[PDB]
């Protein structure tokens, strides 16, 4: 279960999550799930970034949900399971800011 998970959100804001996002505390990487404003069965999985150009930032990448089952951000790369998506991402930095470090304190 994904409600299941300390990462998950659920129904925040994009504002929201960038409010959370945006400590000075929060090292690159802190991120949190939640549910895409826009796309009806997609996700948002909102990271903290830093860096000197911009400072600190936040991206926020979708992820789709197949019928077929998959989890992704890319159809190239996929997972049986959102929770081995977040596995793997906090593993490989891929096309991602960076890799995903821990979950989003409020
Ligand atoms: C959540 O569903 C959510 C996310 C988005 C996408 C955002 N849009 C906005 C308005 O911020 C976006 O454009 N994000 C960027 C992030 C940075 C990288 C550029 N890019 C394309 C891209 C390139 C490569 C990869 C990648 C990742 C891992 C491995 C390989 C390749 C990912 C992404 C982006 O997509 C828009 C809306 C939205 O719902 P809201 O609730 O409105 O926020």
């Amino acid at each position: 279960s994904i409600q299941a998970e300390e990462w998950y959100f659920g129904k925040i804001t994009r504002r929201e999550s960038e409010r959370l996002l945006l400590n000075a505390e929060n090292p690159r990487g802190t991120f949190l799930v939640r549910e895409s404003e826009t796309t009806k069965g997609a996700y948002c999985l909102s990271v903290s970034d830093f860096d000197n150009a911009k400072g600190l930032n936040v991206k926020h990448y979708k992820i789709r949900k197949l019928d077929s089952g998959g989890f992704y951000i890319t159809s190239r790369t996929q997972f049986n399971s959102l929770q081995q998506l977040v596995a793997y991402y906090s593993k490989h930095a891929d096309g991602l800011c960076h890799r995903l470090t821990t979950v989003c304190p409020t």
